[PDB]
């Protein structure tokens, strides 16, 4: 009985004040937390003002990136060790923008995925194909090597405790539609994976979120599959009153 | 008479309570503005927190890098937006850092140049040339080009507001140094290729800091090369004591 997360990715919004303002709005108003997990990946300037409003409710809290290192020279990169220090609860990596448009590698992300534990926090692992991939009929070897790459050398302990997040970069344009089908298909050929190198045990305690598109009136759907266990949400998260819709299917 | 201008990069060190502590400690006791300009790159985590306890004060607030959008779906990326929202002076684009381990090119740091002004903040913009180009003996070429390609399209206001940091790559974890007669020769290519392209009166009011070894004890030296106009400095910025010595040398 995995528990379902929805965490809403910000993206590259929102100033202080406007994030202080969403958390003032949703935190106090989540439903129970033996329900539903509920999380927002924020910006790294935003974030000491997210944790302070969010103190004492159940609304997680996830920085959007972090780099593999504890301190030192790398001008510009948000260290792991001081996000675990102000109370953050999570970091997404290996987000498609970021494997996109900043270069990330699989080897990144693993480096990123280790500090994360080294630093007492959780990792949300993103993976997911490309449209030339899906044409391929090559997605389910592509993400499972993606999966592997990310996961090699935690403890069992840690990946139980990981999230892994699958993106279907494939249907970000016109003339393709993803499905609870393919939610359910490729969520299961992350659990696959990470029973192929883990055990099968192991493979049932790892959460799998859909980060693909979900809606009020579907999300329910979504969740409900056997092997989708919560969803990494995007444009729908920078409302108040649209991030909360997203959780009434508990 | 140009103003002097001493940036502290942390780089990517310090949690919000050790930012505080560290502007507590040094923003009563920076000398008058009319003397020289003092600044800290503080990480995004840190920034709010910077720009509180510095309120009020004569302390400028500099980010360490930022995208080249306002908003938008760039996950794990700082806005130049947001940044002019909080309050912060500069941001530090192009350092060698990211130019080497996340890739930079000259065209994402003009596009950031551009994006810095269009939110009305100031860049501090970073060049310098490898130990292989410095062999090579095409140290000016290399550093003319980067310079021009940074600035291409700005204004000339613009230009004589704009800070130009030289780092002597060559020199920085090679195994070889670089002294005062380099950051003077270095300086003065980087205003000569500001003259050629914006003309002298341009050249004679942009900033060109040296962004090599700068200590306490050294500062003064390096100050009064002609056309050092200040430091981008690295680890002595790190410490109270030891970044208020730095602005002693007047
Ligand atoms: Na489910
Ligand atoms: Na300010
Ligand atoms: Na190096
Ligand atoms: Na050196
Ligand atoms: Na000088």
């Amino acid at each position: 009985s995995r528990k379902p997360f929805i965490a809403g990715n910000w993206k590259m919004n929102k100033n202080p004040e406007e994030a202080k303002a969403f958390v003032e709005a949703v935190a106090s108003k989540l439903p129970s937390s033996d329900l539903v997990e509920a999380g927002i990946a924020a910006p790294a300037l935003d974030l000491t003002t997210v944790l302070a409003v969010a103190k004492g409710s159940n609304l997680k809290v996830a920085a959007q990136n972090c780099y593999f290192e504890n301190a030192g020279a790398f001008t510009g990169e948000t260290s792991p060790q001081v996000l675990k220090e102000i109370g953050t609860d999570y970091v997404v990596i290996g987000h498609s923008e970021r494997r996109d448009y900043f270069h990330e590698t699989d080897e990144d992300i693993n480096k990123k995925a280790k500090a994360i534990f080294a630093n007492g926090m959780l990792p949300i692992i993103c993976c997911g194909e490309s449209l030339e991939t899906y044409e391929a009929g090559k997605a389910a070897e592509f993400v499972g090597a993606q999966v592997s790459a990310a996961l090699a050398g935690l403890t069992a302990e840690q990946v139980a405790a990981s999230v892994i997040a699958y993106e279907p970069i494939w249907a970000i344009g016109t003339g393709k539609s993803a499905s609870q089908d393919d939610a359910q298909k490729m969520c299961k050929v992350v659990r696959d994976v990470v029973a192929a190198d883990f055990g099968q045990e192991v493979a049932d305690k790892v959460r799998v979120q859909y980060g693909g598109s979900v809606k009020p009136e579907n999300v329910a759907s979504y969740m409900a599959c056997p092997d989708v266990d919560g969803a990494l949400v995007g444009g729908a998260s920078l409302e108040a009153e649209s991030f909360l819709a997203l959780l009434d299917f508990v």
